[PDB]
């Protein structure tokens, strides 16, 4: 009975391994549907998950956030950034994931930290060209930040994350990205890893219409699977690499 | 007008240094002090602070949590942490801080995270006797945390946190305690330090009783502090020692 909005995202929600057409949710497969499933267990609802159109999380309104505000959707389950903006015109459940920004760079350096980056200019450093970090550093007051915007904002930001990465792994430069994806790359190529901890703190919640009789029952929800250890188990089954 | 129910606990809420008699909310001062003054400035209301009777964060109820339950407080501005128990009572912002369990142990060692310790038994380890972390350990399905448990079930608890302190400072034993207290203490002891990450999730939040007209206009104010940068300037103000 409950419409859920999402979005195809690794290892969040992903198609099922098959070379046969998929029908229903079970075509879907990810953290995300793990969620779901416990959520739905839980509160004891039904849902039709349903993909998003324009493919976007919701910006200034489309994506995921929109579908909620002009009440398509009942929930939103997706790695969605619980933001300033976005708390105004929809619910977020409290956090089932918290994180931040981070460095992705390879492995077998002495680069230990943003400040290691941020005292040379040997090795370029940069993130997508117009995104949330990217602004995070230009609006930065923050010593070793300013003096990493200079450097960025003096052809060190990319186009998107997946030629960051390229960038990454062909050319001596660090990348600065969400720690999320970072660690699913890592655990995926043996030559990345992460420089320091996090930079910023932000956490991902389960988006709802204003005013949603679910928004409480959610956040108890998320607060049960925390305290059991179910989310932990969850960001390991689809995080872990082969080692 | 609104009256905020806290509790002394450094370096949350300390009363200011001096040797005269000291009066109003100016008495106190602080990391919850500092973003209480951002909170009102922000959402514009004025505020009276008042310590807790008990002296309690809040358990089934007392401590904080019966003051905003009785309706005898507006807010709780306090390292109190948002759980599923609370959350059914009272209403949370979302987190002004996330945290988790962690260790605090001597430097120089070669134990680096709780796999070490639960690897082995020549170094004790433990938490304070029925408090939270040790209900982790006993609840805990994990195999890390189970090994861990049945070492500390099998003396290895103490009375509280100083105590376990002084047994890490005195003896071979590595503390298991909430993460931002380790912060704390290895900021002003060169000797100790936290080993490993976070073993498990939660944070800290602004309550208020359930349907109040602050409820949303807080957990907003908190997400323009943290985007700011402020929330990270306040840790590292009343966080960092003398190097
Ligand atoms: C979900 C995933 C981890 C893949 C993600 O990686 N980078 C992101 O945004 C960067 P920007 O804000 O610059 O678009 C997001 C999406 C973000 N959590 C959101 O809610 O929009
Ligand atoms: C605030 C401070 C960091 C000093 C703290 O350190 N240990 C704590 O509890 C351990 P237990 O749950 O075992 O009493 C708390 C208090 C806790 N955040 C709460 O909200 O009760």
């Amino acid at each position: 009975t409950l419409i859920v909005t999402t979005i195809l995202e690794e290892p969040y929600v992903m198609y099922r391994k098959s070379d046969k057409p998929l029908y229903g949710n079970d075509r879907f497969e990810g953290y995300c549907l793990d969620l779901l499933k416990e959520l739905s267990n839980i509160l004891g609802f039904l849902y039709d998950v349903k993909l998003v159109p324009d493919g976007k999380y919701g910006a200034q309104w489309n994506g995921m956030v929109k579908e909620l505000i002009d009440h398509r959707a009942d929930l939103a389950v997706a790695p969605l950034t619980i933001t300033y903006v976005r708390e105004k015109v929809i619910d977020f459940s409290k956090p089932f994931m918290t994180l931040g920004i981070s460095i992705l760079y390879r492995k077998g350096t002495p680069i230990d930290s943003a400040d290691d980056l941020a005292k040379q200019t040997k090795i370029e450093y940069g993130a997508v060209r117009d995104g949330s970090t990217m602004t995070f550093f230009k609006k930065s007051k923050i010593s070793t930040y300013e003096k990493m915007w200079a450097f960025m904002s003096s052809s060190a930001l990319v186009k998107n994350s997946d030629e960051g990465i390229q960038r990454v792994l062909t050319t001596d430069y660090a990348l600065l990205m969400e720690s999320t994806s970072i660690e699913y790359v890592t655990q995926r190529n043996c030559n990345l890893t992460q420089i320091g901890g996090l930079i910023d703190s932000k956490g991902y919640g389960v988006g709802t219409p204003i005013g949603s009789p679910y928004r409480d029952k959610i956040t108890i929800a998320i607060l049960q699977l925390q305290e059991e250890g179910k989310l932990h188990m969850m960001k390991e089954k689809w995080w872990r690499g082969n080692g």
